[PDB]
């Protein structure tokens, strides 16, 4: 099986989560390789969720094992595989 482990679903994103937020959120875990939000550009917001991705599957998953469910800006978030 080919599909990608580095890839990670993120939502429950409050307004003041962006891409500089989730840097520094998931870093820890491990380098990252990129950063997707997707936006309602009739509001210039987010839409609550974004795809995190790291170098590494192994930092991907122990990401996942301590973020979801985790507290992000007041309120509590979901992580997981994306695909």
């Amino acid at each position: 099986m080919a599909t990608t482990k580095r890839v990670l679903y993120v939502g429950g994103l409050a307004e003041e989560v962006d891409d500089k937020v989730l840097h520094a959120a998931f870093i820890p875990f491990g380098d990252i390789t990129d950063i997707q939000i997707p936006l309602d550009y009739e509001t210039e917001k987010h839409r609550g969720f974004a795809f995190v991705e790291f170098e590494l599957a192994e930092d991907a998953a122990a990401a996942i094992d301590n973020m979801n469910e985790s507290e992000l800006f007041g309120r509590t978030i979901r992580v997981n595989l994306a695909k």
